[PDB]
């Protein structure tokens, strides 16, 4: 068995990042098809294309010249959730003869009128989804070889080959595959799975397809791709053996004296030795701070660019950090598909008002499920959620490689993070330790 996830992009997302991590815990062979290229499948948000992720394709199975069983998946948003005996297993009950296997999804697109064509099932999962399959390398190989435009509908070229072929049968029963959206009611995490209550069945690969990235990046928080330390936290006092150089970039407001000070002070007192420090201040309106920029609206990535900094560290003036060896704890957590973290932090007065939202409607707050057991520490880790503000590390392969100054909502604080969503990039909140308070 062999999974081929289309991670096409000259930089690896976060999405793809993780994919590699949950193939690795369970075991799976995996090759991450277009990597190094540069996008040109359109974009897929606003108007469906993905004929390139097919081309792509198309090269790899040059490479592969044996007949053997592959996985053909999305990455960005989707994770497998098992190994290859539990995939083997279903594949061969769920086609005795050999057949290629799709994802099905409660809804026909981009067609309608191919409703009536599809096959009458006694089930609300009655269409293909295109973003995950399986079977066998020549098979899928004779469907696909003659390419198609980069541009052309991946979604649309595979439901015509279901609807006119023999070739392709869809897993009705979420044995293989499970697109996510709209089948929320339906899913429960329980023993680091995916249980469908629906089809009654354990999901390998986890496809939070559309609007179901939010979904499937919340049950992330709840899987495991390893145990849990227990003892990681038992001494709440970090220290790194070799410190990486990290660019603290201090957004503040001199107009507000008095604030500005206490800011300062906390921020002095935050114990690291291999730093820089900037000042970006909002007045127009600095001995101890050489660094100092006036009339700033936005964030400023320039600066840390042109450094040889490995972590920019946004702090804002109103976030009081209180616990003094708090980049050494935020650094050790950095890894893989962990690359932007930021500590929980409530505001003094009411403590459930935290630096992060759980949930996102229309690029604005929603109260998620989770929400008050977050803010309250009733359950603590690292957590994939939609913003954060206010104190956040971010890993130079971000910061050098990404575009995070996008604009939409024409606010600092929420185009940022509407920037790391766009590029798949996740923003994970850390609430393991008490790291201070919102004034
Ligand atoms: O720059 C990009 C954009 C997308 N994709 C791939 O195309 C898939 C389809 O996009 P998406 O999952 O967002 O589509 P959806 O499942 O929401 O229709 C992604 O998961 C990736 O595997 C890629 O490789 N590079
Ligand atoms: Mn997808």
């Amino acid at each position: 068995l062999l999974v081929l996830g289309i991670g096409i992009s000259v930089h690896k997302t976060d999405g793809v990042l993780r994919f590699e991590k949950y193939c690795q815990a369970h075991n799976l062979q995996y090759m991450i098809v277009g990597e190094g290229k540069k996008w040109n499948g359109g974009n897929l948000e606003s108007e469906a294309g993905g004929g390139q992720k097919i081309n792509e394709l198309l090269i790899a199975l040059e490479s592969i010249k044996d007949n053997k069983l592959i996985v053909v998946c999305d990455t960005y948003d989707l994770i497998p959730l098992s190994g290859p005996e539990e995939i083997l297993r279903k594949y061969r009950f769920l086609t005795p003869d050999n057949k290629v296997v799709f994802s099905s999804e409660l809804y026909c697109w981009p067609d309608a009128s191919l409703v009536e064509r599809y096959p009458k099932v006694d089930t609300k999962y009655k269409y293909l989804n295109s973003g995950a399959f399986m079977g066998y390398r020549d098979d899928i190989y004779e469907m696909i070889k003659n390419g198609v435009k980069d541009r052309d509908d991946d979604q649309l070229f595979f439901s015509i080959k279901f609807i006119e072929t023999d070739k392709i049968v869809l897993d009705y029963k979420c044995e293989l595959f499970q697109a996510m959206y709209r089948c929320n009611s339906d899913l429960v995490v329980h023993k680091n799975r995916i249980f469908n209550g629906y089809t009654n069945s354990y999901p390998v690969f986890a496809h939070g397809n559309g609007p179901a990235k939010k979904l499937l990046n919340h049950m992330e928080g709840y899987f495991m791709t390893e145990p849990i330390d227990g003892s990681s936290n038992t001494i709440n006092t970090f220290k790194l053996d070799n410190e990486p150089k990290v660019f603290f970039a201090l957004y503040v407001d001199s107009n507000d004296l008095s604030a500005l000070k206490q800011f300062l002070g906390k921020v002095a007192s935050i114990q690291y030795g291999n730093k820089v420090i900037y000042l970006y201040d909002r007045s127009d309106n600095q001995i101890s701070y050489p660094n100092y920029h006036t009339g700033v609206t936005k964030y400023v990535f320039d600066d840390f660019k042109k450094s040889d900094a490995q972590f920019y560290f946004l702090l804002e003036q109103n976030c009081i950090i209180t616990k003094k060896d708090i980049l050494h704890e935020l650094i050790m957590q950095v890894k893989d598909n962990h690359r932007v973290i930021s500590p929980m932090i409530g505001y003094e007065q009411n403590s459930t008002r935290t630096n992060f939202w759980g949930d996102i409607e229309d690029g604005y707050y929603k109260r998620s499920e989770n929400y008050l057991d977050l803010a309250k520490h009733k359950v603590r880790g690292l957590w994939n959620v939609p913003y954060v503000y206010g104190v956040i590390l971010m890993h130079e392969s971000v910061v050098r490689n990404w575009d995070l100054s996008m604009v939409k909502y024409n606010d600092k604080d929420m185009d940022l993070c509407f920037s790391l969503r766009k590029h798949t990039i996740f923003m994970y909140m850390i609430n393991n330790n008490n790291y201070g308070y919102m004034v």
